[PDB]
């Protein structure tokens, strides 16, 4: 029984924060797609391939899996850069699709693929080469000793497109908004002068378009992701008997460290952990109650984190 | 009485736009097969070209439309037939095509002979693959002629494809040391054996035609005509939700505007129809009604949302 | 009853204009092979040359167009295969052996018939290995895995009594030749008769590939006054062609000399020899054919400022 | 029963010398790395910075043989420069498993030690070794062995010479050592050095190596447990004989060692070279105790002093 | 049956002229290779073929692997050098070795590889990486195959050797100073050390004789005039070479620097009027004089 | 009673000349190896030294004959293998246990002393992964996959108790050594002995396979008397190889001591060391053999006359 729109888009919101046009988008595009193969198309229909753009760290890799794991299908990544024998290193994702399906031909024909970094790719101011991989993996897209054919499969091909912005700014101008504002007047001409394309395009026709995370947003993520950072840990000091407790000054002091080093929600951890590592160390030898995590322990990195036992 | 090929061409200017070039060739090619029909080839024995043709153009472009329109300026039986579709089992669904010519003909064997035969996606079958080539041998048995009784010498043959490829090969020999409206003109019969035709297919093709630009009509037709016509599709998908969708006339011209001003071609029509039904389907599920219907607004605006009847 | 290498060449005059020199060699060549085969070549023990063709001359020459009428005066099986279409694969290893079932087809899959089949290999000099006009290891492979066809080997067919023509034009060919003829400080025609197994090593094929090509034909670039020829003298000349189609109008068409003249030098400027001939006629009565019918005149005369200028209408006459 | 990170640090401080802010940190990603494993969260791999020779390597394997699990090594280097090599980084997994006898799940509970990450940063071929950080990237997070590389820890060594610099380059204010200077690394110091944001997130340990004193050189030829010396001892015990290394000629040893820029590799072959003579007319003879001197070391040209 | 080296040199003296002490080189060398692989092992046994361009060096090493029913394959030293990615081209000589023996690894293994142009190679950072990475191959290392039974034969015409011999032999004629060839005058020729080792068995051809090229027209199982008397007898017509044509066709063939290569091309164009309106005729035989092959002004003799 | 290192170096002197230096190192290794299994390592939990040997030598420098040599004066199974036979290959993995049913062969299938054996791997330097002699995959799959044997896991024997010795000629290491050892702007012999791990490492052997060669033994390019033993003594001496050859022709092959010493003269005089050794044996037999299997005869007996002048023919009895 297929999840409605709805159903997909509430599931989403538990693993990514904000984007919720783009998660509306997807959400659609994903329904319609196996709702598609799900009635064999027509007897005696929509391709459904979707294009994510946002800025890198925004989400884009984490929908997809996402996507694939609330409908139990198949999944597998891609990067467009590490793509004549690269041709035969294209059909080289279906076997890898094959593996993690269990080589059982149907359900890799229900398999999502992700490819990253396609704006990489364009060939715009090696350029025979690179549009070659728009080309070949263009054969993949429309789909063809496997014996499957990648016409059933989804194609999700994420970009953080940094020159993107440029080109639609120069067209949607007029006479004389933010870069969310100018990616939603994105269209398939914005991405050829860009570099990709037109038959290529024509094969990606649901494109989804993902928001400047705000420094507000990275807070949330150490928070309300049902695997946030701060729940994680809260694990792992519970299961020490310990309870561990964020102070909301000092998640916010771990944001503003993240946007200091333009790292954004990847560098979240990597922040938290040089918090915690001296506690955890010295942790499973002393007897206390919980531990709690205040600014002081953050920002400045030189007091400890409060002990009460 | 025969129509001079100023006269058909004239008359292909009101179904098909632009494409100058190739309704001049079209017309001669056309009328020259066809004079040659009517006055018994040669008595006794004088040489004759066949005068089959190869449409060369993008999807959308107005191939097909300009093959229909042949046949109706000269009240003579038509049929399509697709390519990819054609195995050695297919060597007797080849003359599948003959029969259902002759259906449409009243089973008349000489105005089959009249008939014209277009061969849609021909690119598709070129080997660059040995049940492809099987075809475009087990075709060409057919392009020279052979229980209708009917012979296929008679019948005039147009062959339509994209050729995506075809605009590269071309530019590695032309190169010394223009668009692709101009690259498509120097195109030569070797360009298409390195695509992937047979030196003996090619052959019984020697007139070739090239189109350009993309028809706004046939941009029209596809989205409606065709067995699996994106209405038609997206319709279906609507139609298992319990809704009618209607797709006005002013919608679907106004998509292939859009299309157009995108230089996408056919291609580029899907992204426009989803962008245009993205909202509504998500929550249409959600709903209750009727029927709903896309106007032009929708389309081109796509500030207004579809019409909802309950 | 075979053809004596005199009738051939003469039925070889009929289809083709000059390259006697060329006609005469794939004559003697032709008939020795079959000559051989009719005989089963030799009872118990003895040697046989294979006889296999090598066809070198500029685009447009007729090398394509001696290899099918040789097929068509001796009622064989024929077959067209480019060299280019090979190159690159170990897949086209499985491709190569296409051609053999292309010549069956054409040959109602008659094992015997297609043994006496012959095949047309064009571009050859396009897969070579060379320095000149810079893949090397995979057109190397199609040289050798061609070569295995040469010999001879679920059609079941040995490719041992198929008769193989490689065409080319060998353009680099020309200037490896005039390195080693040369003497202390002619035409390309003299050149190319100065031709040697060495000095196709050179250009970029395989030892083993050239000795299993010991007749080697040569073509002469056609020749104004011969492009003149071929537009009138052949029984299916374009002009006899053209005036055939005009006929059947009701109008006469007449091609002046100056005309033809210019059709040449234009076919010549192209390179594209005999073969761009038709390409250049058909543009210069373009215009003429898409309106013709639509008029009532007695008879067309094409003069030389419609042809290479394509300007000037030709002449109507009421 | 999982060690304490003050257990898992006590054992190291056996192995390797110094570096007692890495060991520090090693034990707790450790100890975190499997107490998430044990209870079915953090990725926890590391990141070791440090000059050649100060004990990356060493500090991986101890780490591996204190808690009885699987140890594989690889070179970042034999890695970069193909998309055959993408085929290669599962390599490094069936050898994990080859050590494993072929089980799945000790082999998910096996750490890997990729060596010279620091080369392989396309920075300031390049599009080949961007495309192994890429590669190798997939195996940090986890996909016919059919063992998932989720669960398994990985460290990833690197000298990172220019590392120091633009380090320097950002601390600066306005107008300390290298050990003061590799403590103030940001993943964005990495990001400049040729490291790929993708890659840098998922190495979020990072524990920092000295440079060994040359004074350590002497303490590594004395205090590990393993110590050359101790070694050497206890060769030289079986044969009866109670082998003496003078103060002298371990600063000795310790020299050499730095005049070859071998760092503590070098320290093995050149105390072999000095006993060399000694080990081979050893059990032909019949003495008490053999002591070495500065003098048998440096200039090789005595003998070592034999007691009767 | 192995066959003898008595016997491999007598069926060589059918399809090469001459060169007799290189004959009986490589059939003791060859014999040796495989009664050494027949009885599972040892010397290599690969051979170096060292004498001028046409001297038959190719020729050689073609009818040793077909006497042997062998199979065999052949490769040029200069298009492997200059290369990292040729070190994986230089499998491909093996994958051709199994192309011509079915993929089947153990006739693969008794096959037989000729490299031309070794001289070549010799240094020059590239040139020495073949020689090295050629190197593996000698010794013998996914086709499973390994490469230590395949028999090698390294020919060339090493031009400058002639002279480093003489700068040591010092204190006669090209064939008696290839004679005295040392492996040390090919160490300083350009070949390392190494890759010599691995080619104990060296054999020296000599320069083919004018007259050797007439006896290359007659003497050889399938030489030229047999192989022209085949085809005309066929036709019912005797051919007839006289003793001063043939000697006509050698200079020809000595003018034009082609060796015994561009004998073929010279007979066939004497004999290309003839061949063209032979069976057009009725006539006992046709006599090939010199003035028909030399001057190439008058037409074969024609006895009714 | 084992012998002490002196008694086998005196041991190793009678069959390998020079490469004193070689036969002190391999003493010290091969008498604390077998030491270390004659008192069960350590008792509970102590460490030792694996004490696996690298020989780095010219090609027919001995590292053959020092290793079988080695085996023969402890009564101890030995057995040889080629690196080269083993790279490019996962069911080469299977074939490096081959090794193992081989030694045991040889040992009467006896587990304890199979594991008192000594392991001889030929042709290392071969299957190193380097840029320098451009499969790199492959070669290095049997480093790793061999190197599971140096630390020692249906036999049931575990090679952590047999001793590997692994030579090879390592041509460009003598290179790699002189970019390191050099000094801002001697011999190859004083060059070998400044040889480091991270000479090796260069040069194209993983750390993890180096680790496990713990002793490395360098030898010397042969004088030309020691050139007479290599001919006579190695297991597949060239003189063994031939009387093999004329063997399985119902012919005895016999080289007479002045033949011999007429070899290695000419060898040195052509400064091709041993690699030149078996250019010129085959060139004073190809007569021979050429009409051999066509005669009848007892005995073939090469003399000096033969080698040196090479103008007399082989005494044929």
């Amino acid at each position: 029984a297929l999840p409605t729109p709805h159903e997909i888009r509430n599931h989403l919101d538990d693993y990514v924060i904000g984007q919720e046009q783009a998660k509306k988008v997807l959400a659609v595009a994903v329904y319609n797609h196996y709702k598609r193969l799900r009635n064999g198309d027509t007897s005696n229909l929509g391709k459904s391939n979707i294009l994510l753009i946002g800025p890198t760290g925004s989400g884009k890799t984490l929908l997809a899996e996402t996507l694939a794991r609330l409908l139990d299908v198949p999944f597998t990544m891609a990067d467009a850069t590490t793509l004549g024998y690269v041709g035969e290193d294209v059909e080289n994702i279906i076997q890898k699709l094959l593996q993690k399906c269990d080589y059982d031909v149907q359900k890799a024909q229900r398999g999502i693929v992700y490819i990253d970094e396609i704006d990489k790719i364009s060939r715009k101011s090696r350029d025979v080469s690179g549009e070659g991989v728009q080309q070949a993996l263009l054969k993949l897209i429309e789909g063809t000793f496997l014996q499957v054919d990648t016409s059933k499969i989804l194609f999700i091909c994420g970009g953080a497109f940094a020159g993107l912005d440029k080109v639609i700014s120069h067209r949607v101008e007029t006479g004389s908004a933010s870069e969310g504002e100018l990616l939603a007047q994105v269209e398939p001409e914005d991405l050829i002068k860009f570099g990709l394309i037109p038959e290529f395009i024509g094969r990606l026709p649901v494109v989804a378009t993902l928001n400047e995370l705000s420094e507000e947003a990275l807070i949330q993520i150490l928070k309300e992701p049902k695997n946030a950072l701060t729940k994680q840990y809260q694990a792992l000091f519970n299961l020490e008997g310990v309870d561990l407790e964020f102070r909301d000054e000092a998640l916010d002091a771990i944001a503003k460290k993240a946007m200091a080093r333009k790292t954004g929600a990847r560098g979240l951890r990597s922040i938290v952990e040089a918090a915690l590592l001296d506690t955890m160390y010295d942790l499973p030898s002393m007897e206390d109650v919980e531990k709690v995590v205040i600014d002081e322990s953050v920002i400045d990195g030189q007091s400890e984190p409060l002990l009460i036992y």
